[PDB]
C-alpha cells in the first residue's frame, strides 16, 4: 500500500476539538469514541462530536469511571450506536445509562498485528487509531517536542494516533489525549517513532484498533 511520508487528520477536518476526560477513568471511551468520530467525517459524513458520557454510562462490559476497553465501546456502538455530545454531555461520573437520539451506529472493528509500527503507519495514514499506551511521570509532565522520556510499567491510558511526521529526521507519531487543550501542543503529544523496540514508544504499538463502517 502507498503510504505518505506525513498524514495528519487534523488537516483533513476529521478531529473535533480536544476533550477533557477529568477526574474520570474513562480514557477508554475517549480512545474509543474520537476514532468513531474521525472515520464518520473520512467516510463523508458530518464532523460531529459523539457522546463519551453515553459509553461511561450504558456500556455494561466496562466499567465507568473506574476503566474500560475501546473494544467494549466498539461493540456497543456496532449495536445500539451513539449519541451526540450536545445530547448527551460528558459529566465526568456514571449516571445511568440515557435515552437519546442516535447519530450513527458502526459495523464492526479491526485489530493490527501486534508490534508493528509500519503497519499502524499503514492504517493511520487512512483514519485515525485507538492506542493504549504505558503513561508514567514523563508523560505527565510533557509539554512540547518530541516525546522520547521514559514509560510506565504498565499499559493503563488509551489515546489516539491522528496522523505521523518527521522533524529534522526524526519520525513521530501525531497522538491525541484527553486532558484538556492546556496539555501538552495544545493538547496532543508527538510521540518518537519507529523505535528499536517493536512495541513502540510507551507502547504505541502493542494494541492498535480502529473501527470500521459498512
Ligand atoms: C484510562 C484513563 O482514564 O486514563 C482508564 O483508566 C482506562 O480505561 N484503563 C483501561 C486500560 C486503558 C484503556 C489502556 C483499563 O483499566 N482496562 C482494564 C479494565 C478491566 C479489564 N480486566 C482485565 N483483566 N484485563
Amino acid at each position: 500500500f502507498p503510504v505518505p511520508p506525513s498524514v495528519d487528520w487534523r488537516e483533513k477536518g476529521a478531529l473535533v476539538p480536544i476533550k477533557n476526560q477529568g477526574r474520570c477513568g474513562s480514557c477508554w471511551a475517549f480512545s474509543a469514541v474520537a476514532s468513531v468520530e474521525a472515520l464518520n467525517k473520512i467516510k463523508g459524513g458530518e464532523l460531529i462530536s459523539l457522546s463519551e458520557q453515553m459509553m461511561v454510562d450504558c456500556v455494561n462490559a466496562s466499567y465507568g469511571c473506574k476503566g474500560g476497553r475501546q473494544t467494549d465501546a466498539f461493540k456497543y456502538i456496532k449495536v445500539h450506536g451513539i449519541a451526540s455530545s450536545k445530547d448527551y454531555p460528558y459529566v465526568g461520573v456514571q449516571g445511568p445509562c440515557q435515552p437519546k437520539e442516535i447519530v450513527l451506529k458502526i459495523s464492526g472493528y479491526r485489530g493490527i498485528v501486534r508490534n508493528n509500527e509500519k503497519y499502524l503507519q499503514i492504517i493511520a495514514s487512512q483514519q485515525v487509531v485507538s492506542i493504549s499506551i504505558k503513561v508514567g511521570k514523563d508523560f505527565q509532565h510533557y509539554k512540547s517536542g518530541i516525546f522520547n522520556g521514559t514509560c510506565g510499567d504498565k499499559i493503563n491510558h488509551g489515546v489516539n494516533v491522528v496522523g505521523y511526521g518527521s522533524e529534522n529526521g526524526i519520525p513521530y507519531w501525531i497522538v491525541r489525549n484527553s486532558w484538556g487543550k492546556g496539555w501538552g501542543e495544545q493538547g496532543y503529544i508527538r510521540m518518537r517513532r519507529n523505535t528499536s523496540n517493536p512495541a513502540g514508544c510507551c507502547g504505541v504499538a502493542i494494541t492498535p484498533t480502529f473501527p470500521v463502517i459498512d
